[PDB]
């Protein structure tokens, strides 16, 4: 197998028997992708274990595969580990199965159902400064992803199953405590890596029921979503709009499809949601005059404090630059990836079947062909004046095309939501504590080497 790129022409790093280029991993995906790149050039192929991935970095080459030929060609994600009931999750599922679940899940992701929400998703902003004034009225510095981490999952429990807890303050609720588990794969610890050069180990672990994701938390959320749903709305007038009401009315849905969506949906939002708010504050809290101009605009579009809504959040122009500015330097997806179903030869280059294509967003993100000074934040990149050289098969922190992130205006909506309601109150600065420069994980996810922790100020 490790004799593909050769074969081909294509460059990149000659893996060991075996292991392929896992070796190469030891700093970390973005890393690796960031050196392959100014090595190797446009194109480089690379092995995880007996897996071949090609990397890709043209534009055109991008639209292709995330665009042009995703039904026919580039259908599907890799396959990652023993999974059991959770393939119907639609990040999982495949080919058929995902088109249906996409139709499926399509309507209750519109603009229309994201504004019945946003009611919502506001409650717990209030929530969160509360809590947040309390450690402004103490002195101590913050631990952002604690804050961040209650608020991502206070909005989570709310919008997926209308439970409406303060996590912070309960941190002991059986609800609170299963979910909390439901924390992002790190493809690079031992288990993972171990999976990748053993592969022929997954069916063994799924004839004896062994998932990566916890079975303890899975069997609460089944029989609470069983419970919950069981009869509980044997009265009918209530209305309501979370995910597994839009979701119920949509039963069409399995009821096991329902629960693996209502999982992947915690999963996809709870730790990626805490961790891009943490790096957006580290970045306000290190660019003061970033900070003060992003709050002069909401105080001008929200005068006193004025509570946010669906459509003055998206009035605020410079809010949207600042999380697209954060997004670029910690596209925490890191990769997107299909796998190639059939022989192929596209924008003139031929792609045997079952090679896995990768497009580094990291490493596109930062690309100093694309980007001027890419290590800085610079949110006016995202200005009016200057957003329209922005290529969207470089830029792709939520992917592109079909496959790309549904959850994309709900996650934006709820962080912008989130940082609204905590800068019309607060201000954040460094701590001693705090780490300048901030250093990213050497691990398997795109998260900062030390907790950012940062000091809390009341606007008066
Ligand atoms: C800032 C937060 C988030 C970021 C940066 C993010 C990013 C991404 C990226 C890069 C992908 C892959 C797209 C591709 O392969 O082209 C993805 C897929 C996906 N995301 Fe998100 N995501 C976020 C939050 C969420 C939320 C809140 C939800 C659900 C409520 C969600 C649900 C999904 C699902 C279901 C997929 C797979 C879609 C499919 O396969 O059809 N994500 N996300
Ligand atoms: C953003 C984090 C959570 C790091 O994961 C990603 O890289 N997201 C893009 C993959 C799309 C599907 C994500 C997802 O939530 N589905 C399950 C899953 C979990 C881990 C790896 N692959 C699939």
């Amino acid at each position: 197998s490790h004799g593909l790129f050769k074969k081909l022409g294509i460059p990149g790093p000659t893996p060991l028997p075996f292991l392929g280029n896992i070796l190469s991993y030891h700093k970390g995906f973005c890393m690796f992708d960031m050196e392959c790149h100014k090595k190797y050039g446009k194109v480089w192929g690379f092995y995880d274990g007996q897996q071949p991935v090609l990397a890709i970095t043209d534009p055109d080459m991008i639209k292709t595969v995330l665009v042009k030929e995703c039904y026919s060609v580039f259908t599907n994600r890799r396959p990652f580990g023993p999974v059991g009931f959770m393939k119907s999750a639609i990040s999982i599922a495949e080919d058929e199965e995902w088109k249906r679940l996409r139709s499926l899940l399509s309507p209750t992701f519109t603009s229309g159902k994201l504004k019945e929400m946003v009611p919502i998703i506001a409650q717990y902003g209030d929530v969160l400064v509360r809590n947040l004034r309390r450690e402004a009225e103490t002195g101590k510095p913050v631990t952002l992803k604690d804050v961040f981490g209650a608020y991502s999952m206070d909005v989570i429990t709310s919008t997926s199953f209308g439970v409406n807890i303060d996590s912070l303050n309960n941190p002991q609720d059986p609800f609170v405590e299963n979910t909390k588990k439901l924390l992002r794969f790190d493809f690079l610890d031992p288990f993972f890596l171990s999976i990748t050069v053993f592969p022929f180990l997954i069916p063994i672990l799924e004839v004896l029921n062994i998932c990566v994701f916890p079975r303890e938390v899975t069997n609460f959320l089944r029989k609470s979503v069983k419970r919950m749903k069981e009869s509980r709305l044997e009265d009918t007038q209530k209305h309501r709009v979370d995910f597994l009401q839009l979701m119920i009315d949509s039963q069409a849905l399995s009821d096991l499809e329902l629960v693996a969506q209502s999982i992947i949906f915690i999963f996809a939002g709870y730790e990626t949601t805490s961790s891009v708010l943490s790096f957006i504050m580290y970045e306000l809290a290190t660019h003061p005059d970033v900070q003060q101009k992003l709050q002069e605009e909401i105080d001008a579009v929200l005068p006193n404090k004025a509570p946010p809504t669906y459509d003055t959040v998206l009035q605020m122009e410079y809010l949207d630059m600042v999380v697209n500015e954060t997004l670029r330097l910690f596209p925490i997806a890191m990769r997107l990836e299909r796998v190639c179903k059939k022989d192929v030869e596209i924008n003139g280059m031929f792609i045997p079947k079952g090679v896995v294509v990768m497009i580094p967003s990291y490493a596109l993100h930062r690309d100093p062909k694309y980007w001027t000074e890419p290590e800085k934040f610079l949110p006016e990149r995202f200005s009016k004046k200057n957003k329209d050289n922005i290529d969207p098969y470089i830029y792709t922190p939520f992917g592109s095309g079909p496959r790309n992130c549904i959850g994309m205006r709900f996650a934006l909506m709820n962080m912008k939501l989130a940082l609204i309601r905590v800068l019309q109150n607060f201000s954040f600065k460094p701590c001693k504590e705090t780490q300048i420069p901030l250093k990213l994980s050497l691990g398997g996810l795109l998260q900062p080497e030390k907790p950012v922790v940062l000091k809390v100020e009341s606007r008066d």
